[PDB]
């Protein structure tokens, strides 16, 4: 360090050059008065750092890396193996071809982090995965949820719900923010199939066949409502069936007909949305675009409740996963 | 009904006129083959209804209301007391004056629905409420959570966390979607105060004093990161401190300095965001805009984790509430 050196600039050889501001070097101090090495958490608010902070001394040894003494006397050490590290979504499917690639073996994702990461990444991108067990296996659903997400999304229902045994729907449309992902587990299966359609593909299909119904569905709000006196909850959400972002990408689909009400659509647009809605539903019922699942015991299908329509003495067990948690499990498994 | 009558139009007297399309009247049928009166849920998908459906007969008795026989022979009855019903957010606070109006008595909201509704509505609008008990009272936290939301938001921590006993922060910034609301409960209090600042007011304040720092903070992304090896979760979110919607309304604030990293800000913008961030934090530390709370036992403060910065042998118990659930409880309590 000479007085007035504007920032740190290191030549790593072969034209790789790192540049580091003093303010950020100060903010990044590794010492035990600045950050907890265990919790990797900071003890100060960056906001207090003196903006014009300069160092008094900058010394680099090949022995103990980069050592800085700041103007205020503080001392920081930076390993070169640290400075060099800093010198630097949805895919539609109009038909069930990509679901072969998205069937994984229970044992693999239970055992191997690369398989968990791989199955979760297929789920994030395509919105459905199938996790299949063997006969030698006796697949534990609580353990599989724990492997996937740590814990499930408690809802009005509880932690899980059972179906014992048909319009296509997404689930809980009356939540202003519905659960990200749903799972169905083959709790008890014998020796009529559940369908799965990508609403994103279907909505982009509809954009072409019928741009009118697309504009209507992406811009007219209907109502989803569920009264549940037992729990003292009325869930009431007014929202469009198809949601676009600021660039007109489909980013959510919301439809369960059984709680669907058109009561608040203006008189002159009512006929238009019944037509648009009926077009959309029919398009999805087309042979070709569903994936049909033959329920085997211990099967789990996890699917993106924001975009996959699904529909039906086997007994299934269902629940929901939060994107926050799946991604954090996937990120942990991938970086170890 | 005469053949070709385009829709239903009823004169309720005094110039009140209802208009009802046939398609929606069909969709709305009250009969037991169309909807479950108990679950108020529908048995069909609206999408199947024949769009050009007309009635064959429309008869209104003052005795049993409106009776329709549809072309396909279906029969529907509509009470006039049903047809007539269908013939038809955030507030900033730059200082703690509005928190007097937002202190409610535990007993009132526990007992009276109008008080629960009133306290929850103050929470939605202003982002903080205080629920205060008496000495005769022994306030139960689980019962108070149940009264407010039915259930709390399970998180990485669990259902609740304890603090036993300082930069201003919002909590869990490393969640891509952080919890909507947080609560702090006075579990064990004796006979140094927690501050509360509205980030929305502070951010609009900053827009005026320093539009540069506003633009920087609303457009430059920083990183919030929390590694938790015990739970096999790495939470990593890149996001701006101040979030605007398409009309430039502040709709979320995200900052806990202890997990905050600027590592991925471009070299040329680093100095700008340290300045902008430091301005923002300082503005909020100004005398006047905090609300300071004197912790009494059995107190609960519920506050909007999307916008209220807060900061510190008393022992507090904390957890999180979902907007979905609070609103559903408030809507249920208000409509009974
Ligand atoms: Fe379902
Ligand atoms: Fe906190
Ligand atoms: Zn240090
Ligand atoms: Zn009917």
């Amino acid at each position: 360090y000479f007085q007035g050196m504007a920032y740190l600039s290191i030549d790593w050889g072969s034209g790789e050059t790192g540049r580091y501001h003093w303010i950020w070097l100060r903010d990044s101090c590794l010492c035990e008065t600045c950050r907890n090495a265990f919790a990797k958490q900071k003890y100060f608010d960056s906001a207090t750092l003196p903006l014009d902070i300069r160092p008094r001394s900058v010394t680099r040894s090949a022995e103990n890396g980069l050592e800085i003494v700041w103007e205020d006397g503080h001392e920081s050490r930076y390993p070169d193996s640290w400075l060099r590290e800093h010198s630097t979504r949805w895919s539609p499917w109009s038909s069930a071809e990509v679901v072969a690639d998205g069937t994984f073996a229970h044992a693999d994702v239970m055992a191997d982090n690369k398989a968990l990461v791989g199955a979760l990444e297929h789920l994030f991108r395509y919105g459905l995965v199938v996790l299949r067990g063997t006969d030698a296996e006796d697949v534990d659903p609580d353990a599989l949820c724990s492997r996937l997400a740590g814990f499930v999304d408690r809802s009005y229902f509880g932690e899980y719900f059972d179906l014992e045994v048909l319009p296509l729907h997404t689930d809980i449309p009356y939540y202003s923010t519905p659960p990200d992902y749903q799972f169905l587990f083959g709790l008890e299966v014998n020796d009529g199939r559940t369908r799965f359609v990508d609403g994103v593909a279907a909505a982009l299909s509809l954009k072409e066949r019928d741009p009118e119904a697309f504009a209507v569905l992406t811009s007219t709000e209907v109502i989803y409502r569920a009264e549940y006196g037992d729990a003292e909850k009325i869930y009431h959400h007014q929202t469009p069936v198809i949601h676009l972002n600021n660039d007109g990408e489909v980013v959510r689909l919301v439809n369960n007909p059984t709680k669907m009400f058109f009561d608040n659509v203006p008189f002159d647009e009512v006929t238009g949305v019944y037509r648009a809605y009926s077009a959309f539903k029919a398009l999805m019922d087309e042979e070709g675009r569903a994936y049909h699942h033959s329920w085997r015991q211990g099967d789990m299908i996890i699917f993106d409740n924001r975009r996959i329509f699904h529909g039906r003495r086997r007994k299934l067990r269902g629940g929901y996963f939060s994107e926050v948690e799946l991604r954090a499990r996937s990120r942990f498994a991938d970086e170890t």
